[PDB]
Order: structure tokens, then C-alpha cells, then sequence
């Protein structure tokens, strides 16, 4: 019943539905297996996720799944963002179709590789080797900061970038996931705790959270926090603060400390883009170059 975009629309029979990735404000993602996704193999299978409203539907949850893909259609494709891959719009429900990422999300990642504490007894010749080095680690930063550079010059604002809305593929390349949703604005309950324990408002922008104000530059802000994150592989911000202390701490000018085995590059970067003045912190232009620098240092 929606208008058809053939250069988009992709046959919801050539989908099998599978086990649920988990819920949103707005509708649900599903993963699912797709037959001839590329046209040029009708018979071949992919992995995908299908986001879809729930049966809770009302019509501003179409109306904010529908207003998402077309986000997603003019945004284009990009190498370290979650890709549109096609819809389903005609003679059933509305979905959208977008890439698979293997590994997760960056936070669950990098937790789940933390180096083996002092208690696990040395098995081998790298008992005391963890599966993240520092090489990856600032990869991890740089490609999510090229990605968002695309995303910019795409008019895109994010509005809400963590390491929770970044993926990993198979290939450990970092995929910026949820780039184009509406997530309400004018409403945002500040105090707000997800499942999971996650306290978004310590992603926001001081211009976003005071004044309501969002641009590329509130995002670079959001990166800054998202570089503590993965340098203190997977910590949550602002370590036991509350929300309502996080409000006075932020308009007396507080900052977080610099992470443990965190280089004075990578913390100055973080400080760079917490400067209270918008115009003050780096463009992702600058991040990708100050990153790729440091990237290539260690890449001998
Ligand atoms: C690839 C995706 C097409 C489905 C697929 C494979 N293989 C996959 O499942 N990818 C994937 C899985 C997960 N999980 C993390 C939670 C874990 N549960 C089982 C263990 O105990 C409880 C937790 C298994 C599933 C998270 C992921 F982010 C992905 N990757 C992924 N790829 N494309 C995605 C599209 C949307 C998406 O959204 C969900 C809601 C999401 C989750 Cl579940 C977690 N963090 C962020 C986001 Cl956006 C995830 C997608």
C-alpha cells in the first residue's frame, strides 16, 4: 500500500524470518536468511537483518520505520556503515532490509576480549596475550570516525553514536548501525536505563542535552565518549555517576579521566572533542587524519 521503489523493493517470499536481534522504540530487527539478493545469483544465500514494526504499531511507528529507509536509500553505501540493502513495502508488512554484522555490537566485543586477569592459571605461551592490541583498538576508532565523516557529508547526524550502535563484522571492520533513526528529541527522558544498564544521556552533547541543539559537531562530541569506551574496553562513562550528578558535573565543566594504558594521543584526542565550544572540537575530517596518523605509526 506503499508507493513502490523497484530500485529497492526486494520479494519478502525470497526471506526466511529467524530468531529476533531485539526491540527499539520503533518497530523490531530480526535476523533472517535471503535468497538472490544479488539479482545476478537468484538462488544463492546471505545473512540479514529485517527491521519491521511490532504489533504494537501504531501509525507514527510507520510513519518513523518509513521515514528511517529513506533515510537509508539517500544515504548511499559506505564501507563502515550498516548498508540498506533492500524493502519489502508491497502485499505485506513493512521491511527494511539491511546488512549483517557477525561479531555484534563494539562494546559487547571488546568486553568480551579483555585481557585474562591474575586469577586463570598460564596455559601456553601467551597466557598473558589478550586478543586486543592496541593497532586494533585505534583501527577500531579510525574506521568509525571515516564512517561518520561519510555519514556527514551526507547530511546525516547520528544523535546518538556509542560503541552499543556500532557493529563488528567477520572481518573486525566497524559498521555505524541506527544513523538515521528519529529518536524523538523533545522527549527524551534523561534518566532513561536501558536493559542492558546503558544511561544514553552521557553520549549527549552539552548543546544537545542543555539546549536541544544537534549537529556534526554534537556527534564528534558523542565520538570523544566513544573513544573512551573502546580504550577502556567496553567501560560505561562517567563511572558511577548518576544522571542528575552527570547534570551539575557537565555544567561545572567536568571531564572524564584518562583510561589506564590509554597513550596521551589517543586521551588528548577525547579532550579535543569534549571542548565546550562546538567550533573548538575536531571535524571527523580532522579525526580520520589525527587518527590514521597514529594508525600508521603502529602499523610498521
Ligand atoms: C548478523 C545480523 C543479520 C542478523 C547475525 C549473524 N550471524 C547476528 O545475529 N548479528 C548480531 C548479533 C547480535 N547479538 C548480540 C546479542 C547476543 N545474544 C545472545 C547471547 O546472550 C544474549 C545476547 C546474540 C545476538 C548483535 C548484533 F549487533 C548483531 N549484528 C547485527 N547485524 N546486523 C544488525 C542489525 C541490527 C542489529 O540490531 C540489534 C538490535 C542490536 C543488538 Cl542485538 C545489539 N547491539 C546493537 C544493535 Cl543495533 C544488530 C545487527
Amino acid at each position: 500500500d506503499l508507493p513502490l521503489d523497484p530500485l529497492w523493493e526486494f520479494p519478502r517470499d525470497r526471506l526466511v524470518l529467524g530468531k529476533p536481534l531485539g526491540e527499539g522504540a520503533f518497530g523490531q530487527v530480526v535476523r533472517a536468511e535471503a535468497f538472490g539478493m544479488d539479482p545476478a545469483r537468484p538462488d544463492q544465500a546471505s545473512t540479514v537483518a529485517v527491521k519491521m514494526l511490532k504489533d504494537n504499531a501504531s501509525d507514527k511507528d510507520l510513519a518513523d520505520l518509513v521515514s528511517e529507509m529513506e533515510v537509508m536509500k539517500l544515504i548511499g553505501r559506505h564501507k563502515n556503515i550498516i548498508n540498506l540493502l533492500g524493502v519489502c513495502t508491497q502485499e505485506g508488512p513493512l521491511y527494511v532490509i539491511v546488512e549483517c554484522a557477525a561479531k555484534g555490537n563494539l562494546r559487547e566485543f571488546l568486553r568480551a576480549r579483555r585481557p585474562p586477569g591474575p586469577d586463570l592459571s598460564p596455559d601456553g605461551p601467551r597466557s598473558s596475550e589478550g586478543p586486543l592490541s592496541f593497532p586494533v583498538l585505534v583501527s577500531c576508532a579510525y574506521q568509525v570516525a571515516r564512517g561518520m565523516q561519510y555519514l556527514e557529508s551526507r547530511k546525516c547526524i547520528h544523535r546518538d553514536l556509542a560503541a552499543r550502535n556500532v557493529l563488528v563484522t567477520e572481518d573486525n571492520v566497524m559498521k555505524i548501525a541506527d544513523f538515521g533513526l528519529a529518536r524523538g528529541v523533545h522527549h527524551i527522558d534523561y534518566y532513561k536505563k536501558t536493559s542492558n544498564g546503558r544511561l544514553p544521556v552521557k553520549w549527549m552533547a552539552p548543546e544537545a542535552l542543555f539546549d536541544e541543539v544537534y549537529t556534526h559537531q554534537s556527534d564528534v562530541w558523542s565520538f570523544g565518549i566513544l573513544l573512551w569506551e573502546i580504550f577502556t574496553l567496553g567501560g560505561s562513562p562517567y563511572p558511577g555517576i548518576p544522571v542528575e550528578e552527570l547534570f551539575s558535573l557537565l555544567r561545572e565543566g567536568h571531564r572524564m579521566d584518562r583510561p589506564p594504558h590509554c597513550p596521551p594521543e589517543l586521551y588528548g584526542l577525547m579532550r579535543e572533542c569534549w571542548h565546550a565550544a562546538p567550533s573548538q572540537r575536531p571535524t571527523f575530517k580532522q579525526l580520520v587524519e589525527a587518527l590514521d596518523k597514529v594508525l600508521l605509526a603502529v602499523s610498521e
